[PDB]
């Protein structure tokens, strides 16, 4: 099982992510790259809706199938999208390797169809003291987007 | 259940086409427009793979799991991803209105993450005589493309 997902927004962000599962019920391993992006940590999730009609805005919220509050990937108390940040280097470039247990490219959690977003600034992972953070972990705008695919 | 999709292309065709199903058992409304489009007939069909890293060449074949042969989509011998043709007005306008009961939102026959292609020339449903005819229906090139996604 493979799933595959271009990144466009307004600006200069773009990249390709790679997902791959080999068990049904097993991780999900999350790598690629995504240049244009600013030094730093940027948030990282999968958004509710594959709906670009908006651009990124009509992805709406965190995919969260559970109802719980955001937080950091390895949080037990946690959207079913919340991957955390991604790193970009000094040269805007940001080598993505990730692998969550929680996302799922098959069953309730599947993220096939919907939205994988990277955010403005860091994830603050849920400890930010307010609703935002345990909202959206006050990331902030979505730089770039695309639907997720079933890939081969 | 709904999805929807953005089809954009290397030329000046783009729209957005709208997926309903209210039923999990029952039919698949299909509708929206598309402009960009020289008048006349064109290939619409959901591909296999939602990828999009090589524009709408990475989409692979018309999304086949029963493995039979291209037809139009009221033929008992079709691709599940066969929608047959549409119609560009000649203000280079398609306005699509369909359903189907072949495809559907959810289930085996799920097209969600795969990629809605709109073609160059027009489908001829399986019965050109050549090859190519019960592979693609000889609708020449993709001149757009989108990943289906879950909408609200
Ligand atoms: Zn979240
Ligand atoms: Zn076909």
């Amino acid at each position: 099982t493979k799933a595959v997902c271009v990144l466009k927004g307004d600006g200069p962000v773009q990249g390709i992510i790679n997902f791959e599962q080999k068990e049904s019920n097993g991780p999900v391993k999350v790598w690629g790259s995504i240049k244009g992006l600013t030094e730093g940590l940027h948030g990282f999730h999968v958004h509710e809706f594959g709906d670009n009609t908006a651009g990124c805005t009509s992805a709406g919220p965190h995919f969260n199938p559970l109802s719980r509050k955001h937080g950091g990937p390895k949080d037990e108390e946690r959207h079913v999208g919340d991957l955390g940040n991604v790193t970009a280097d000094k040269d805007a470039v940001a080598d993505v390797s990730i692998e969550d247990s929680v996302i799922s490219l098959s069953g309730d959690h599947c993220i096939i169809g919907r939205t994988l977003v990277v955010h403005e600034k860091a994830d603050d992972l849920g400890k930010g003291g307010n609703e935002e953070s345990t909202k959206t972990g006050n990331a902030g705008s979505r730089l770039a987007c695309g639907v997720i695919g079933i890939a081969q």
